[PDB]
């Protein structure tokens, strides 16, 4: 076959990042215009990380787990392929091609513990020493963003094409989600725990005082990273007070600037000291054969891949403020793309 010709022809291309604003016109011009683009653009990002992964090390190359994501992404690129030379004036075309990328999405659900299986294999058979985290590292953030960006574009095809323009809100009320995510984190800690901390929520809407804070974003996302650093500030809060009997609630402050929308959520979990910060974002030490791959990076990725980040700074023996950082205008809002080279 062809698949290593068309992954060297697609990874001569750069991804081409979106904005918010681009999106949100997807979702008015209309599907022929993002058929023409996802069957370009895809095969661009597939080939690009595919690339990628064939300049691992054959000791990581070879491992079954790789293997197989690999094989995924193969018949992901040929999924597409079939699709160039159709024309997209045939409403049959068009309709076969949302089917084609529902069967990828699919295909790819199982990447994220896959991916650890390569993590565990590599720890046991070739050792976990620094060198090693950092090129994990390296590899799975650029991995893990350019699948995010895939699953990005399928949604807001897929979504669209069968108030919200697919995944994005362009009215999110952020203080919702939180609650949301809040919620959502609470039932899961009261049924691990006897107990569940409070929530307190303080808006600082800079320019427009007492206005209720709304951005366009992907709330999904936004969600995934609230509910994640809900976890853990409860399993923290909840664990370090098993002996106390009060328990601290949990605040999350919303800042509004001219140019960030700022998220802390602080606790009194008793913190973690600095040496073993770099750990939780770290793929290789959070791997081992949160309540009851991992969390916190991916969830940083979510934060970087729209030009924001995710941040951590514990005081031990008091506890945790977890940042997310976001663009608070739709202008700065860019998809980041990991590009080859
Ligand atoms: C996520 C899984 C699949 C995974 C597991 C492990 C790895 C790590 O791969 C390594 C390990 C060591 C080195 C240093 C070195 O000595 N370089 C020589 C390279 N020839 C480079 C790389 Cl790319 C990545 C991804
Ligand atoms: N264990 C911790 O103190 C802790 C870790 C991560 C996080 O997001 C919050 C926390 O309290
Ligand atoms: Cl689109």
């Amino acid at each position: 076959g062809s698949a290593p010709k068309y992954i060297e022809h697609f990874s001569k291309f750069s991804p081409s990042p979106l904005s918010m604003k681009q999106f949100l016109d997807f979702g008015s011009a209309c599907e022929k215009t993002s058929f023409t683009f996802l069957r370009q653009e895809l095969p661009v990002r597939l080939a690009n990380i595919m690339k990628e992964i064939n300049l691992l090390p054959d000791r990581v190359l070879s491992t079954p787990s790789v293997q197989l994501v690999q094989s995924w992404y193969v018949q992901s690129l040929l999924d597409i392929m079939e699709f160039l030379d159709k024309d997209p004036e045939d409403h049959r075309t068009l309709s076969q091609f949302t089917d084609a990328l529902v069967t990828i999405r699919n295909r790819h659900n199982d990447v994220v513990p896959t991916m650890a299986q390569g993590v565990l294999e590599y720890k046991d058979t070739y050792g976990d020493d620094p060198v090693s985290n950092q090129n994990i590292q390296y590899f799975l953030d650029r991995f893990y963003l350019s699948r995010i960006s895939i699953r990005m574009l399928i949604n807001q095809h897929t979504l669209i094409f069968d108030k919200h323009i697919g995944s994005i809100d362009p009215n999110c009320n952020v203080s919702e989600v939180v609650k949301d995510a809040y919620d959502m984190a609470k039932l899961l800690c009261d049924k691990y725990y006897m107990a569940s901390p409070d929530l307190e929520i303080q808006e600082i809407n800079a320019a427009n005082s007492k206005q209720p804070i709304h951005m366009v974003y992907v709330p999904s996302h936004l969600y995934h990273m609230l509910f994640e650093l809900f976890k853990n500030a409860m399993r923290a809060t909840v664990e370090s007070h098993e002996s106390s009997l009060i328990l601290p609630p949990i605040k999350v402050m919303v800042a509004l600037g001219e140019e960030d929308l700022s998220i802390k959520m602080s606790d009194r979990g008793g913190g973690v000291p600095l040496r073993k910060i770099e750990r939780l974002f770290s793929y290789m030490y959070s791997t081992a054969p949160p309540l009851a791959g991992y969390g916190l990076p991916i969830s940083r990725l979510y934060a970087k891949y729209f030009q924001g980040d995710l941040q951590l700074f514990s005081m031990e023996g008091f506890g945790t403020d977890a940042v997310i950082y976001l663009k608070a205008l739709s202008t700065d809002s860019v998809e980041r793309l990991p590009v080859y080279n």
